[PDB]
């Protein structure tokens, strides 16, 4: 049906259909079933590149590109701009580069297009297929083609110019696409704050043309792995019933979908939320979870950010200026009784009364025998406080003061 649709269209469906399922189900980390349960539909229905997921490099490393017309969405310089800056993402990281060409025929010609426009993939009204791009060669190889159907825009909504124009010309310049969801080259539309290269974008570009010869060699952020034994974590807390943990610009959390874990962007659920979080704690009576970075916090509820956040902690929690940053959060639900924890020390906040308990920077290790004197991340579940620094995760009766477990950080996952 609409499986059916999906691998035609990027699977190469010519039961061949359960062995194009399980395939697909392979590359978008799904439980290998061949069979269509409701999150590979959710999949299937995400707005994507043309090019199929299943099946060289230009000859020159000075390269031509033209736009041989331009979206109304957007100012003409926007388009410009967003291409420009496109290109020079992979310029960045190889010797690879672009002059812009205002008329002739270049290398890499950019188009806007409705439907059918020539070329035997013809795009689909707004949504779905956004954009596709031609393998390196002679005629239209190179070629990237924007569905105008689309909303194309030059900040965070969808579908940002600049973040598909990236992924386009990188099938331009001879890349697939790849099942690290972090990677601009990811099947699926994704945003999360600046468009930049993940390390396996570099990693595949390099591989094809070289490192640059800029002393610095760039990097770009890896995906977590939920598997990985040296995970580590940002922040982690409870959000109405189930817990999510952050690293970088990712979550994690449990789901049945997922043989080990769902991974996603942030940006996914709260895209003003900045990259890099410290702590995060839910306030469950207001129906409320808090994000921190810095000296600021933004609060939110569900999917929906509330107004006038990011707001600073000294004013909201009556933090000394000296507190830089907070390390780990976790508000206590039949309490109001809010830990937040700074270095070797802790505070507690009530949030009913809405000020610091008196007597509070107290000493983590005189209160938290046996967790070390930092903390990654923290959340409560079942009375217990998990607390995790590093690679360890302990399990932490408040009532006896006792280390029940200590585990791997990444043992809450299907590993
Ligand atoms: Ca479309
Ligand atoms: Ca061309
Ligand atoms: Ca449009
Ligand atoms: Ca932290
Ligand atoms: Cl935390
Ligand atoms: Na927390
Ligand atoms: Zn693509
Ligand atoms: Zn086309």
């Amino acid at each position: 049906d609409l499986v059916q649709k999906y691998l035609e269209k990027y699977y190469n469906l010519k039961g061949p259909v359960v062995e194009k399922l399980k395939q697909m189900q392979e590359f978008f980390g799904l439980k290998v079933t061949g069979k269509p349960d409701a999150e590979t539909l959710k999949v299937m229905k995400q707005p994507r590149c043309g090019v199929p997921d299943v099946a060289p490099r230009w000859e020159q490393t000075h390269l031509t590109y033209r736009i041989e017309n331009y979206t109304p969405d957007l100012p003409r310089a926007d388009v410009d701009h967003a291409i420009e800056k496109a290109f020079q993402l992979w310029s960045n990281v190889t010797p690879l580069t672009f002059t812009k060409v205002s008329e002739g025929q270049a290398d890499i010609m950019i188009s806007f297009v409705r439907g059918d426009h020539r070329d035997n993939s013809p795009f689909d009204g707004p949504g779905g297929n956004l954009a596709h791009a031609f393998q390196p060669g002679p005629g239209i190889g190179g070629d990237a083609h924007f569905d105008e159907d689309e909303r194309w825009t030059n900040n965070f909504r969808e579908y940002n110019l600049h973040r598909v124009a990236a992924h386009e010309l990188g099938h331009s310049l001879g890349l697939s696409h790849s099942t690290d969801i972090g990677a601009l080259m990811y099947p699926s539309y994704t945003f999360s704050g600046d468009v930049q290269l993940a390390q396996d974008d570099i990693d595949g570009i390099q591989a094809i043309y070289g490192r640059s010869q800029n002393p610095v060699q760039p990097i770009g952020p890896q995906t977590p792995k939920a598997c990985d034994s040296k995970l580590t974590f940002d922040a982690i807390t409870t959000i109405r019933g189930e817990v999510m943990f952050f690293k970088d610009r990712f979550y994690m959390r449990t789901n049945p979908f997922y043989p080990e874990v769902e991974l996603n962007f942030i940006s996914v659920f709260w895209p003003q939320l900045p990259n890099g979080l410290e702590a995060a704690y839910e306030f469950a009576d207001r129906d409320e979870v808090r994000f921190f970075k810095g000296n600021k916090y933004w609060a939110v509820q569900g999917q929906n950010v509330l107004h006038g956040y990011p707001k600073d902690i000294y004013s909201s929690f009556g933090f000394p200026r000296t507190v830089k940053h907070i390390d780990a959060a976790l508000s206590e639900e039949n309490t109001g009784k809010t830990y937040f924890f700074v270095a070797n020390k802790y505070w507690r906040y009530d949030e009913y009364k809405r000020s610091m308990d008196p007597g509070y920077p107290k000493m983590i290790a005189h209160d938290f025998p046996g967790i070390g004197h930092k903390v990654d991340a923290v959340f409560m579940k079942d009375g217990f406080f998990y607390f995790f620094h590093g690679t360890r995760q302990y399990k932490f009766d408040p009532k006896t003061k006792r280390i029940l477990t200590l585990q791997k950080a990444n043992s809450w996952f299907n590993c």
